[PDB]
């Protein structure tokens, strides 16, 4: 266990939310190979040329006791917003909600994200 005179992050952990089939969808994902009980927060960032086509994505967590929500939208009023708290499963996972709604959807580019991590203690 990490002292807390030596607290840290770790915000390098990137990762892509899988793209939608259809225009309009609501699915889940889960995010793997989590510490297990570990507290997290995940925001949203952006690297990610628009499809000019109003790709709207809402996210909220499904694990009990995570709060927040993210928003993407990448055209005029560009969206990359909001974060989660969340606690990993005591299997190393979370699963999100993802509520799409793409004006178009051809070969559409995922939305990011990046998960910020306190090390400390067993964090
Ligand atoms: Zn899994
Ligand atoms: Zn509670
Ligand atoms: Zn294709």
């Amino acid at each position: 266990p990490v002292e807390v005179s030596q607290l840290t992050y770790n915000a390098d952990t990137i990762g892509n939310w899988v793209p939608p089939t259809e225009l309009k969808q609501t699915y889940t994902q889960d995010i793997t190979g989590l510490k297990p009980n570990s507290k997290f927060i995940i925001v949203p960032y952006m690297d990610r040329v628009s499809s000019e086509v109003l790709q709207k994505c809402t996210i909220t967590c499904n694990e009990v006791d995570a709060v927040g929500s993210i928003s993407y939208f990448d055209t005029s009023a560009i969206k990359c917003d909001g974060y989660i708290s969340f606690q990993a499963n005591s299997i190393g996972e979370a699963t999100f909600t993802l509520v799409t709604d793409y004006q178009g959807a051809v070969d559409p580019k995922p939305y990011q994200y990046r998960i910020i991590r306190a090390i400390v203690g067993n964090n």
